[PDB]
């Protein structure tokens, strides 16, 4: 596990380098059972990239296959959502699901509360001046903190140590950016508190998906 | 004045404001059925709710918010608040959930509840494993309240949240932790809050598929005009 020996810069470079691409919504001019189909199809494609992203998250492959599957199983929607919020950040009042799918709230059945929360997190990130380097650290934290409470025991400890490294990385990014010590802790806290909003958003999102109606996962890991 | 508090004054304010520990109704009718246990828990929850509202009003910055925002924060946080309290109480009772000194329950006593209990016990164990301190607990609880549903007081709320962060840090420094340990523990603590949110959503899921008089209580007790509510 060279992962516990990574420096702040190495962790960032690894994470930046592992970023999935921004995918496009399926193009077909003729055509919300259709609108949800657009989002589900984007989601499925995004999932493939996410799983291979997860394998490049330092310390992730050191885990057993059982736990890798479980972490991804708990965090996938949270991860999809934070990506979405990151993409929408420079489009106030709009959610950028894809470059060719930029929806306002007016265009958002039980998705309305979801969108408003997503939009609010987007603006929150906007006024915090969230940086790409910080964003990838956060995304990684979601992956690892997803189902750690729930699930070798040593396995839990490895996760915890890597989380500590990501915390150090975040702090280092802020110090370099010239934040004072006090400012560093406050912003660390602000970022992490937004993670609970993300979890909330995911839970509500995961119980609307059930108002409708694994293999591929173990396959790739 | 709220935003003018030192760390030390902030922590003693929160400690002074702590609600009491309540006892479950003494209808000990055991063994429990689903109806009887939920009946008992709900009655406990309802009585705690009263004390929670009083507590909230003493959290620095809370009464600064509009009535609508006070109600919203409590609506969003109340179950998270009850659950963190339970986790704190159960901390020195491994394998058990101390809902009340007279209502100790283990996993083999909880039934969609089982999953929720398992989550509560895991968190409780996590608290123990990182040696969570009373001063830290009260900070986290206030953060849960102010972060549950956080347009001029979105900024006022964030100012108070910052002061609470400064207080948690200050407590860790006083304790003698290095700066690196401070940052790391702060992170570990706040990351737990995402799990508490999760357990709360799952709990609210179990409840609503089956209660507490939240809206009316807030109306009675958040009424600045009422002197002896509810
Ligand atoms: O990049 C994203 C793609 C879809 C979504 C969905 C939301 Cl906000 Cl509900 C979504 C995910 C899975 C689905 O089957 C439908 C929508 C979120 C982010
Ligand atoms: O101090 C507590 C009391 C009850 C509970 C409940 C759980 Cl764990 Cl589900 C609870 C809350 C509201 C209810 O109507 C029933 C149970 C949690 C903490």
């Amino acid at each position: 596990s060279l992962a516990l020996s990574l420096t702040a810069d190495q962790m960032v470079s690894a994470l930046l380098d592992a970023e999935p691409p921004i995918l496009y919504s399926e193009y077909d001019p003729t055509r919300e059972a259709s609108m949800m189909g657009l989002l589900t199809n984007l989601a499925d494609r995004e999932l493939v990239h996410m799983i291979n992203w997860a394998k490049r998250v330092p310390g992730f492959v050191d885990l057993t296959l059982h736990d890798q599957v479980h972490l991804l199983e708990c965090a996938w929607l949270e991860i999809l959502m934070i990506g979405l919020v990151w993409r929408s950040m420079e489009h106030p009042g709009k959610l950028l699901f894809a470059p060719n799918l930029l929806l306002d709230r007016n265009q958002g059945e039980g998705m309305v509360e979801i969108f408003d929360m997503l939009l609010a997190t987007s603006s929150r990130f906007r006024m915090m001046n969230l940086q790409g380097e910080e964003f990838v650290c956060l995304k990684s934290i979601i992956l690892l903190n997803s189902g750690v409470y729930t699930f070798s025991l040593e396995e839990k400890d490895h996760i915890h140590r890597v989380l500590d490294k990501i915390t150090d990385t975040l702090i280092h990014l802020m110090a370099k950016a010239g934040l004072t010590l006090q400012q560093q802790h406050q912003r660390l806290a602000q970022l992490l508190l937004i993670l609970s909003h993300i979890r909330h958003m995911s839970n509500k999102g995961m119980e609307h998906l059930y108002s409708m109606k694994y293999d591929l996962l173990l396959e790739m890991l």
